[PDB]
């Protein structure tokens, strides 16, 4: 057994996700030892994407599990995520079956569309015309959903959702004439500098779960992350409620996020990190604790993805 949360469409999900996506230095092989590391130390839950360029190998890890007898199908969630190049309708279907292909999955637990921003078609993933500008698309992501919708009905997807989307674009979904599926999820940078208060209140009452990446402060990869933002891992309350329950602020802010209600992800691929997560089930904050956490918010987003900025969409 293991925690999982109920979905608006009646699936479970697990509350603790494993991370995948690494920097392009950290080669792709490293993928496939720390997806079963993972299951091992009891993770049930694990997030990926197409452009992670990781597919085959968590899924090799995920089959090798399953063929070794260690897990059920049943009991990992795989989450995937249709990339901006591949919004326009028909396109949908194709991207979650390439990565299904890449996967040997039959399945996927859940479908995120990742990003509100549409980028022209074709294999590369940030297209750019000769004169290095992002060739952007104009698609009505509203199109785009009902596409989703399908792939639901279809059983290729048992869930689906969205990721950085802000309360306009939810609402855009949710007010579409003929919805058929709520997201179930809203999948959004969210830590304590940046504690997302405002949409996850909107989530809740909604019945959307917000699922917490950068919940660890983010791998501070350049170009994506300001090397002069604060280190969340470093921050001294943080690191007094670690030293007071002997844990580690890592287990602190992920911790945090599941008391108010937040399914959150953490990343690592290490093995001693990924055994030490899991210990987020251990232990448990008190309402000053969780108090303190709160008070931390700083209004400090470490993924700005700005270099989507510019179209209507881009949803900070
Ligand atoms: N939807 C989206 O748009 C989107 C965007 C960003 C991320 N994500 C997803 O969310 C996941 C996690 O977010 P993220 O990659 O930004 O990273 P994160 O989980 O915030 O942090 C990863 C970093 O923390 C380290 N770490 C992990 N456990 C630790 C611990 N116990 N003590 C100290 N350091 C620890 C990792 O290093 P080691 O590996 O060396 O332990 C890595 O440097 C991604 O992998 C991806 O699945 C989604
Ligand atoms: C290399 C590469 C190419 C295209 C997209 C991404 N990453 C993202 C872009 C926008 C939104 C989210 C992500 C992500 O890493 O989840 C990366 C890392
Ligand atoms: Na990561």
């Amino acid at each position: 057994k293991y925690q999982c949360v109920k979905l608006n469409d009646g699936h479970f999900m697990p509350v603790l996700g494993f991370g995948t996506y690494a920097p392009a230095e950290v080669p792709k092989s490293k993928a496939l030892e720390a997806v079963k590391l993972a299951i091992e130390a009891g993770f049930h839950h694990i997030d990926s994407a197409h452009v992670y360029n990781n597919e085959e190998q968590v899924g090799l890890a995920i089959r090798s599990k399953i063929a070794d007898g260690s897990v059920k199908r049943e009991d990992i969630f795989y989450t995937s995520k249709l990339w901006s190049n591949s919004h326009r309708p028909e396109l949908v279907r194709p991207a979650l079956e390439r990565s299904l292909k890449n996967l040997q999955l039959d399945y996927v637990d859940l479908y995120l569309i990742h990003f509100p921003v549409s980028v022209k078609p074709g294999e590369e993933v940030i297209p750019k015309d000769e004169n290095g500008k992002i060739l952007f698309d104009t698609v009505d992501l509203c199109a785009t959903w009902e596409a989703m919708e399908k792939c639901k009905d279809a059983g290729l997807a048992k869930s689906i959702g969205v990721s950085n989307f802000n309360h306009r674009l939810l609402e855009m979904i949710l007010n579409k004439p003929g919805l058929k599926y709520k997201p179930v999820c809203n999948q959004v940078e969210c830590h304590p500098y940046f504690n997302q208060r405002k949409l996850l209140d909107f989530c809740k009452s909604k019945d959307i779960v917000l699922v917490a990446y950068s919940a660890l402060g983010s791998h501070r990869e350049e170009p994506w992350v300001d090397p002069n933002s604060p280190v969340l891992l470093e921050d001294p309350v943080l690191c007094a409620l670690a030293k007071k329950h002997k844990r580690t602020p890592a287990l602190i802010a992920l911790r945090y996020q599941l008391q108010r209600g937040v399914v959150v992800l953490a990343k690592s691929y290490n093995e001693q990190r990924i055994r030490q997560n899991v210990q987020v089930f251990e232990f448990q904050l008190t309402s000053e604790e969780m108090k303190a956490i709160d008070g931390l918010n700083r209004n400090v987003r470490y993924l700005t993805l700005d270099i989507f900025a510019g179209p209507p969409n881009y949803p900070f």
